[PDB]
């Protein structure tokens, strides 16, 4: 009778059991040959050392008892069976951490010689670490380990569909705009082994990927060039006004304040922080020589029953660091007339002093004024110095 | 016999084969009709680039094994089957991330030619991209390939249920007032290939959505307006009065507290920023630039033994800037009073020299008080001007 | 034989099909009785449109292949069977966006005369579209539509078990104390309809809840009306002591301060904010106009080389405000004296004349206190005038 | 023959039917025997009142199909069989609202009379009215009803497996070191009814559970007290200083800081705030009331044209409340020396009265630091005399 | 014949039933051994006692049905059957509270004298008591209890693989570098019971975990040493100057918003906090005794009227401390003259007396700078003394 073409599928699985693995001998194993493309990095995490992705998958292997001649069975040469009715392996990741979603592909291909082609997509959870040393110029190294979870390296073997150098070089479907940049994938062939007499065979996928730097730098350096910024024009009070030490304070306070919301977004491993982390420490501790010479110069120039100052430290400040740096009843009334003499000359004395501190709290400022701008700016563009020797090639 | 029309269901499945793809002959493809509504944007990640929908989908194709005369019995042409007991086609999503919560429809209908009809709701977790560049009034255009991952072209063809043009302008039960608005869905087909000889039909349908940009508009210049005006109305505090400078540093704290509430609430590509933070950093400079007017004025009026002004910079400051712009014994005695005269010359001179400071200080005030607020006039009237040619059409 | 009463069960499940429509004529359809008491609301959330409820659920139907006589069985007049293996109807929601999780139900309930009583439990996540246009003071009107997504008005008819009055009445099981009050639940027949020849039985629920107001007006008055009370007692300040400035800069401040953490709490739609976000910026603007008052007033009771003012602007505010509203050796000496005379004199005249300008700064001090002090009276008795004719029935 | 004694279960479900309430007299009801250990509480939500626990659980019921002589079996008395190849009652929660992860238990216990044991763990996610208004020192009252959810009275009853003193001191497993402690587990049984003729055996357990109130009460006091501390040591400043204005409306503003924290951290229901928000506000009045004694004291010893005070708000201020409480050339030289008199005699008499309003403002500053000393004591002993009746037993 | 080597299996499960116990003697318990490898430490929950991590499992036991001689089958020696074929024992963990999400494992090896081998991964989320009493550097011990949950030890008894001192010893695969670090593994070996006639065979196997106490250490004194280093600084403002008080409030505003982020990411268990939290209220209260340092020294040196002080307290405090620690018509003018000298005489002795306040101000602030710097040193090094005797060994 000839009724239809499934009479084919009829012949193919009256007596199939999908428990026994398909060989005619034992003693040869199943070869299987796998493929990956990776299609999107869906979450990178710092903090718990777990790696999110998706793949597209695709295996293949040969069945002893799937076969058949084309003829017979007008000339079929190949057709779909349901995946639940054959044998399939069990291949798994040594790294696995949780179980992902991932859409279900009900059927399989079978070619007329026994090879079953089987295609699904995977969503990975993984686990790999996570070394964050240079912050947002880091590239990672993360790891996709397939191998089968039962049988031995007699039973079951892994190789490629296709040559590892097609493999490497296969970017076409990566979604990009999406903080991180796929390098290469390139795959390896090991054999694992913990105690003697069962070895597993293993396929060792790298993925190399690489953030994009950008959005990092400017929300990180534009805050922090801004509070350098408003500290220089905070130089120009004048010292002796009482405004120049809440001028510090506040914007001390708001700087500490700032980098309390950097931490809550940025994370740390167990080794500690990034390399930028000193970065801004250092950044820290240069608001505080500005606050320390403020405190100093307003001591100085402040009116606490002074005396005249040391005539050593006047004439090496006042001339040498201009010049080498910068550019009976008539008796009876003129006794009393010279006693109010006395009391505006008491007046006037107490008030030149104060003049010849104020001469020296204003030439050690602009000198200290000068150091601190020539230190913000040999900082400043070493900083700048570093970045472009990385951005060249 | 005539029991019930129970009896057309055993005649078209007592020997029906679920696995076998439904053709008589094998070298005709199975061709499957589909058709889409969008019922709701569930949620739109600009940080992760996935886009979450809900949609309405429907699907038919030809079986040739469900076919029976309409007489013998009693005139029935079609009824309802369950869904796993006949062979269904697995049409899947190339931009799936994840799976998606749907509600099972276990029945479908079968006309009395082959006619197999399918209706399902779908939830849709896809990946597309998002560019933020305007970031409220911004356009986006996400994708949706319904496709076979299995059967290649030779097995599975997709075409439309109806025309293309009932599709794109249907807008009928789009959930409203949702923060997102749906403008249209067009549909096109394609060939998927990555390698030679497998070629698979697809079917992208472009789902263009619009935001609704008013609650962001008013949640970031209601704050953005507020403390510009408080800004104004500190300039009327005199100079010489010690509270002008700690005015402007406290509105300068809170208004860089603003800043990193806005960047919590609103996400940022691998680009960068939007547009929005150049406006941003405009108006944060802004007031820098009425911080460094205040220090320079405070710096100008205030009494360190001072000298007279320049009679250059006296001359057209005062006189020009204001037209152009504005509007024994008996001899001992008086020996000692020309020295009380004296004590008191000397503080007189330097209070009338204290005064010629302080006038320039105040005609140099007003001139920069109405160049600070020309520019943020300018630019104020510059910002309305860009809104309202976009708001017309 | 008489072995037990399970000859029942399996005389009525021999040879039964539990994919068939339960008809004898195909022409008539199956009518489904349903019915739904409300158990708590979940979830009500604003920002995505999304409500979650959770619901008692049953229904019957008539199964024509389902029957006996009591007589030789005993007299029995119902029993019970599994869920799995009788014909269910797919009954569904328009409104679903999700999954809930709901427990199962493996048993129903079978009468002699084939009624077929099924009850079970359902979690409900649906999409209804919220309105907050008077925030704490709103009743929503959400809506639960029960469908048969597949069959048409021809297969299956939907029903209401009891009267509409009766469900309409029923809050005797809903859990309160939980931030929602159920008023009532009306239910509706429609026939859905979206292309012809295809029309579909629907029964509308619509759900009235409505929100109670108390914990979130007191959560967002006490901080308003405390920092009122404390800008009034910071007007008893005196003018020329330089504090009130930094008083109401501070206060001001931690004003702006705290509705940001208000707009946190409380979402707003795409129509933008409710109307109690009027309010607040009533009460901002209220605090800038007392912000501009002490800075007008300290630049007029301030030392600046003053000059008398005019006495057209003292008469009608010292004198009027306050009626109508408030309650050769020899001569040598005497020309140095004169000249002694004269620096003294030009050290009182200007003293005198910054006591002119003290008291018109006390007098329009005075004035624009009872001024403000009238306003916040007035706003405040009007604010809770609307709220005492909302509370009345 | 006798090949093994799984001849027992092929001859105990050789035509066995799982769907069969299984009885011989279809009169008599099947009777389940129930207990409960809890084991955790894992979660209480307060805003959305449901409680999320852990539970074990068993159960036993009589089956009149099992039954076999333990003779011509080799003396077995019991067995193990899977449990989805019997019958299973339906015993589910009316306080459910959600769906638990548990783990699946695949087997259950025969003995040879019929009484078939089950064993299985449980997560209960249920809704129970949650009251705090007493919040760190309260005890909660939540139900657990196990009911069977389609059977009626006379078919299903529930009973318990051992006494209900037996049930109610047993604590053995429980959890602790969790922020919540388990006093007791209270069994009672009822009979539920909505409608008549249908009525529903229910078995309430009630969980009494109880806070531990440690770490809330010094995440509450020790910010309390310390700021307390703060503004006692603020009132050293001397008033006419112009620094104790701007320290208390700092530390006024450092505290409705930490509110907002506060009730960030603690919910609070549908009924309002605790009863230990009380106290929070009558500490935040403490303040104002310390702000308002400083603005009415520096209003006071300030420089202002002043006049002399009363003779009598003199007399019972300076006298009275320290002890009842505290412990032609010739003649034109001497007319220009009258006038330089004159002018130093206004400012002796203007220097003199700001010393007698001085005076004033320091015996009515130690007056009320004393009674706001005094109001500080009072209430902080009330504080700790209703903690310490609390406390004992 | 000889078809294949599927005949084994068939052989093998012919008549095979999975709900038997395999004995042939229903006297003799079935002994399951198993093994664990930890993987990966993913949370540890301090809050909520809850643990969850990543384990490699793995076990056999005897079956005495699943028996041949190799020889008549090809030499096979083990072959691989499906799981849900045979009898699987019910292995579960005491402590559950959750159910984990773990990849299923559809095969199992069987050997020809019964030995069935079963290999699975497991995530697990177990409950454990975590005490904190010393948090970074803290040493957690929690446990993982094997056992049957039905059967008990007349059934099923549980046994160790390999030898304890091989499970002890294995740290091969634990993933590093995420936070916590895996000291050792221990099993045991108990019997569980909790009334009489009824015990359960179980396996302790006790988990020791220590925290990597490295980036919580800088997160936690870096700026705790900062804002100490900055009140060091703020001592050299002079006190007469207006701004110290100012200076000191503003920083314990400062501080105290630090600790609040603390509390926010450090979790504190039923006992309460750990002992860090001692070392941070004694950092606070030594920022109060600097500030009630500066307003009992703002108090003494301020002009209010004053009085010479004591002469006792003068020679104690001026001479003392400084060496034992630190190192008609004519008539009617001189009248006139003798009024004009009185003014000037009061003038300048109430000035020379608020010099002697000031000099016992400033030889008292030097005296209470040193002391505070002694005991600011004398905890500093007491804080890393603690310290080194930790780190060594
Ligand atoms: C809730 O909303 C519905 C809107 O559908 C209201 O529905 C209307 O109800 C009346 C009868 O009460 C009908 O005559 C109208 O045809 C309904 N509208 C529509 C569009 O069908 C309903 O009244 C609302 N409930 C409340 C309490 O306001
Ligand atoms: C927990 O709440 C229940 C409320 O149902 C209390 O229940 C009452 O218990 C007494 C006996 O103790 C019965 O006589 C009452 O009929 C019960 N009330 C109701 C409404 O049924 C129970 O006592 C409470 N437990 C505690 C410790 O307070
Ligand atoms: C909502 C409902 N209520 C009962 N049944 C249905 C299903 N409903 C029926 C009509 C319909 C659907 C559909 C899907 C895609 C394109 C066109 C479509 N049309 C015209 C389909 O979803």
């Amino acid at each position: 009778t000839q009724p239809a073409l499934l009479r084919l599928s009829d012949h193919l699985l009256a007596n199939y059991k999908k428990g026994v693995r398909p060989v005619r001998d034992w003693r040869k194993p199943t070869t299987v040959s796998i493929d990956v493309i990776m299609y999107a990095i869906l979450n990178v995490d710092e903090k718990n050392q777990v790696l999110t992705t998706y793949i597209w998958y695709r295996q293949y292997w040969t069945d002893e008892f799937l076969q058949w001649t084309p003829e017979d069975f007008d000339n079929v040469t190949k057709l779909s069976i349901p995946t639940d009715s054959i044998w399939v392996p069990d291949i798994l990741i040594n790294e696995f951490v949780d179980v992902g979603k991932s859409p279900n592909i009900p059927y399989v291909y079978v070619h007329h010689r026994g090879e079953v082609q089987n295609y699904k997509p995977l969503q990975l959870v993984t686990a790999c670490s996570l070394d964050i040393y240079n912050f947002p110029f880091d590239v990672q190294n993360c790891s996709l380990t397939f191998t089968s979870w039962l049988h031995t390296i007699q039973d079951i073997n892994i190789t490629l569909w296709r040559s590892p150098e097609e493999v490497r070089s296969d970017k076409s479907i990566f979604i990009n705009q999406g903080e991180w940049e796929l390098l290469e994938v390139f795959p390896q062939f090991k054999e694992f082994s913990i105690d003697i007499s069962n070895s597993y065979a293993e396929m060792k996928f790298y993925v190399i990927i690489r953030r994009r730097p950008l959005f990092y730098a400017v929300s990180l350096l534009l805050p922090s060039i801004f509070l350098m910024v408003v500290d220089i024009v905070g130089f120009c009070l004048p010292p002796d006004s009482g405004e120049r030490v809440s001028f510090k304070i506040t914007l001390l306070l708001g700087y500490s304040v700032f980098l309390i919301i950097v931490s809550d977004t940025l994370p740390a491993t167990a080794i500690g922080t990034p390399l930028i982390g000193v970065y801004f420490v250092v950044c820290m501790a240069l608001l505080v020589i500005s606050l320390a010479e403020t405190i100093f110069i307003v001591r100085l120039v402040h009116k606490q029953d002074l005396q005249r100052p040391v005539p050593d430290w006047l004439r090496h400040l006042v001339l040498d660091r201009i010049a080498w740096i910068l550019c009976l009843a008539v008796r009876g009334l003129l006794q009393e007339l010279s006693s109010i003499r006395h009391f505006l000359e008491k007046r006037d004395e107490m008030r030149e002093v104060a003049r010849d501190w104020l001469r020296v709290g204003y030439v050690l400022d602009r000198l200290l004024f000068r150091i601190y701008l020539l230190a913000v700016l040999a900082y400043s563009i070493t900083l700048v110095t570093l970045w472009s020797i990385w951005h060249y090639s």
